[PDB]
């Protein structure tokens, strides 16, 4: 009877509400005013605040826990940004953050309960097992490449101010790793899209000839020799989802 993407939506307003009164994070309740913070969309690439996440919510845009505390992150990750990592302002975000985390934790058994109602693929032990495989290659495979740090994480546009400009259609392997952990991939396929697209951004940034596409050329085939190895298993964990999903 009752649909548990209110039930979650309930919740996660519930802890907006209470992060919102915490002291002094008016600051973060609202959007910047990026006219007069005129600077601000030169550093920041994805803003948020309370009242954006709380709209988000209320769109049904959720399904899980993981999805509203990566866009809940954001406002800290922003501060710590343009203000600076011990800049009251980061301190305040930080605060929300880890009243979110403590009310997250008093709930996850309740949480984890409306999560599979509303997709009941993470509680499929082959999804499971599948994500982790995955997440493995990335972190003993793909980042184990010397030198592929440029490759880690998103590029911060205050330390490369124009990536944005030619990347619009960015990735990188914690991006990776945050999709596998909301069990974004049901077979490979999809993964190498988003392998692929590290590979073709650094053409387009840094050229076919230099040093970084050379690193992430060798991203791309460690990732491409560790699925061969691995294709029996994977492939019947792909044909398992598949029936799974069927049935959902
Ligand atoms: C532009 C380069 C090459 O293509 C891939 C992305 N790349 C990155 C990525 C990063 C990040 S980061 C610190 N989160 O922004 C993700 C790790 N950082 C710097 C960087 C930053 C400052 N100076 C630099 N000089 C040369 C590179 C460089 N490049």
């Amino acid at each position: 009877r009752t649909d548990p993407m209110v039930t979650l939506s309930s919740i996660l307003e519930s802890i907006i509400n209470d992060m919102r009164d915490l002291p002094n994070t008016y600051p973060f309740h609202t959007p910047v005013n990026a006219k007069v913070v005129k600077d601000y969309y030169k550093i920041i690439t994805r803003p948020m605040d309370l009242q954006t996440l709380r709209e988000n919510v209320r769109k049904r845009l959720y399904p899980s826990r993981e999805e509203f505390r990566e866009h809940l992150e954001l406002i800290v990750k922003n501060s710590a940004t343009y203000n600076g990592p011990k800049h009251s302002l980061t301190q305040i975000s930080q605060s929300m953050l880890d009243l979110c985390d403590e009310k997250l934790k008093e709930k996850e058994d309740k949480l984890a309960r409306l999560e599979k109602a509303i997709n009941p693929l993470l509680d499929d032990d082959d999804q499971v097992a599948f994500s982790f495989i995955l997440d493995n290659i990335v972190t003993q495979k793909m980042m184990a490449v010397p030198d592929s740090w440029p490759f880690h994480h998103p590029v911060n546009k205050k330390f490369v101010p124009d990536y944005y400009k030619v990347i619009v259609n960015p990735m990188d392997l914690e991006t990776i790793r945050k999709n596998i952990s909301k069990h974004k991939y049901q077979s490979r396929e999809s993964f190498l899209d988003d392998v692929n697209l590290i590979l073709a951004n650094s053409v387009k940034y840094n050229g076919p000839e230099s040093q970084y596409t050379k690193t992430a050329q060798e991203i791309v085939n460690v990732c491409y020799q560790t699925l061969t190895e691995y294709d029996e298993h994977l492939t019947q964990l792909e044909k398992d989802i598949c029936t799974a999903k069927e049935a959902a």
